[PDB]
């Protein structure tokens, strides 16, 4: 009956959960310096904790052979990581499994002859990934960020699209629309991670069901706001924090039940101080 | 008298062109009586011309072995081909191509394993006849006619996307897009005629560079009454007429140049007609 409880996909997505847990595996038995390419996300926290283990985020070309280099949820053009490969690094292959599936779409579509449309954002690494198994496996191919982008795709009568996998829905519904009206035939490989979603739902499943909820994130964070307020219309009795500091124990009188859950930058340690800070009051 | 300029893709599609042709092209090789499947179009004005040269629109089920039955642009499904065909009718198949087109789109979306979406309305001839098509080559899937009705398609993990001919553009985009957010894989094949929008653009162009417009069809024709609206947008002395009697000698004072249009269910016979008037008022 009674419980305290940690919303399921709180915090950190599928693919960057496994980037880290991949991290913190190679350290055991690796016999040279263990890197990622690059920061393995945008919160510098996690990057100092993982430092701390021994897991460096990489400034350029400094792993030498034997070293271990990680490759991150992105994930990087084939030819690259076959270059480090060669270059006698162990090579772990972090790239999230949604990131691979649109590497595998684009391939699928080019040999089911299809000039293929990558909606997405040009300069990202993860489009710039895509780009590359587009070209491995000499397929043809273009990148729509706005719609001013799609008359290329146009001059084909048969286009295959995909999705950066954190493209917005309403973006990738207007694009898809419009190319069907101007194409013969087009194919859709809805290539969009489910990781906002699933950490929303689980949110609205918990809030009805507990006392008081507790949404871990930034203050200016857009996505932890937006759990917030997905929280807050079920329970107006919801609060945004921080870290386990805010975390004021006149908020838990007569409270049974306490929900928690967090914006997609926090890692699970914070979740869990601010679990055992409320488990004192 | 002066300039008039009859726009492009005024009147009859290529397909009613076409079933027209056939049918009168048919008294020729036909025996016994000839016989529309249904009045070949609305408009009672060209089923009464036609009905005057012995192509009769059928009322129920009257013809009898040996007389000519010719479907219309619409089509029909291929158990009734073959109905019509064993009671002993020489039956001539005026399906448009382009809705022969969508047959051959459903089947091809099965064979390649899709669960199939028709957007278009559910209680149409052209869409029941493609209903038909589907089921014959062992295929399943829905009428998508509002956007509440692609429920059913979400269950699918494959969903293949078709129009009916005259569907519109709009709500098209919108359900390919919806359906797109929801399922694995959604394959569409856009079987929408461009005959609506060839005409409507025609007029659009047409309007500004004219001292009058006359848009002819019949009130009723909804697709007539768009044609009027764009041009009367363009240009206020449009003037929607059913009949060249309707063609008042006041509309044609000091005009240069006269542009006139008309709706999908308009003959060239009447276009002509309403002209030479317009000729005999200046
Ligand atoms: S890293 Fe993440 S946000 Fe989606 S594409 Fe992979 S679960
Ligand atoms: S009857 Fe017509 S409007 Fe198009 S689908 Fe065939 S030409």
């Amino acid at each position: 009956m009674v419980d305290i409880i940690i919303a399921e996909h709180a915090g950190f997505c599928f693919g960057v959960k496994r980037a880290v847990k991949l991290a913190e595996e190679s350290l055991k038995e690796s016999q040279g310096k263990v890197y990622t390419l690059g920061p393995i996300i945008h919160n510098p926290q996690e990057v100092n904790r993982l430092k701390n283990l021994g897991v460096f985020p990489s400034q350029g070309e400094e792993f030498k052979e034997g070293d271990t280099v990680i490759i991150r949820s992105h994930g990087i053009p084939p030819e690259k990581e076959e270059a480090l490969r060669k270059k006698g690094l162990k090579v772990i292959d972090a790239t999230c499994p949604y990131v691979k599936a649109v590497h595998e779409a684009v391939c699928q579509l080019t040999r089911e002859g299809y000039f293929v449309v990558l909606v997405g954002e040009k300069n990202h690494p993860e489009v710039i990934g895509t780009l590359g198994y587009l070209r491995a496996c000499n397929g043809k191919g273009i990148v729509v960020e706005t719609l001013e982008d799609i008359g290329e795709a146009l001059k084909h009568e048969r286009v295959g699209i995909v999705a950066q996998t954190t493209q917005n829905e309403e973006f990738f519904k207007e694009v898809v629309g419009e190319i069907a009206l101007w194409v013969k035939e087009v194919k859709v490989i809805n290539t969009i991670c489910n990781a906002t979603s699933l950490r929303q739902e689980s949110v609205k499943k918990l809030a009805p069901e507990v006392d008081v909820m507790i949404i871990i994130g930034g203050k200016n964070s857009g996505n932890t706001r937006r759990l917030y307020y997905i929280s807050k219309e079920l329970n107006p009795n919801t609060y945004h924090i921080e870290t386990a500091e805010e975390l004021q124990p006149e908020w838990f009188r007569g409270v049974k039940r306490v929900g928690i859950s967090a914006g997609a930058s926090t890692p699970d340690w914070i979740i869990e101080q601010v679990k055992s800070r409320i488990q004192e009051i």
